[PDB]
């Protein structure tokens, strides 16, 4: 059931066997798990691979649509509450906590100076990180670019723009609604 909300997230995008196919087989919930799901979104690959060629343009734009859908599901693994609330986009969406709550960390892109962000996953020399602000860029960030949220960033390399701003702000409004219990409806 709560499959289909998600799917029904993925499918829509999609647009942008065939597609409605897939589509009523998410309504009509023909899916038992997300790998039966992605199973069809490979097969729709494979035939378009087998009538144009391995190596037609059709094939490539078929593979890059494939591997959009591919990572959505990586994207609801992830962390289905911001999947959910990247896709539906409330008010303040991004300002909802999840369960277990993100680690928060100021994150330096090559070329910028330090921003707020949310860590989704990491490994020893890196850290996949969703900034604040209004286009919550998704980036990997070396460790050596990332400091804890409690550090006195008025040190540090930033430029104060209204963006950056606003990115703080939203920053702050999230930790409020940590501290509040504020779940998401
Ligand atoms: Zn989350």
């Amino acid at each position: 059931q709560e499959m289909g909300t998600y799917l029904r997230f993925i499918v829509s995008r999609m647009k942008e066997v065939d597609v409605p196919t897939i589509q009523e087989k998410v309504n009509e919930g023909k899916y038992r798990s997300y790998e039966e799901f992605k199973a069809d979104a490979q097969l729709l690959l494979h035939n378009t691979v087998i009538f144009y060629g391995a190596d037609s343009e059709q094939a490539d734009i078929a593979r890059m649509l494939y591997k959009d859908t591919c990572h959505e599901l990586d994207e609801l693994q992830l962390c289905k509450n911001c999947f959910y609330l990247s896709n539906a986009r409330p008010d303040n969406w991004f300002c909802y906590p999840c369960i277990p709550n993100h680690e928060l960390v100021w994150a330096k892109m090559k070329g910028f100076g330090f921003w707020p962000a949310k860590v989704m996953q990491k490994e020893d020399n890196q850290v996949d990180v969703r900034f604040f602000g209004h286009h919550h860029q998704r980036a990997w960030i070396p460790s050596e670019n990332i400091q804890d949220i409690t550090v006195n960033i008025h040190r540090l390399h930033v430029k104060r723009s209204m963006g950056w701003k606003k990115a703080c702000d939203e920053l702050e409004l999230h930790q409020r609604f940590l501290r509040e219990g504020r779940f998401w409806k």
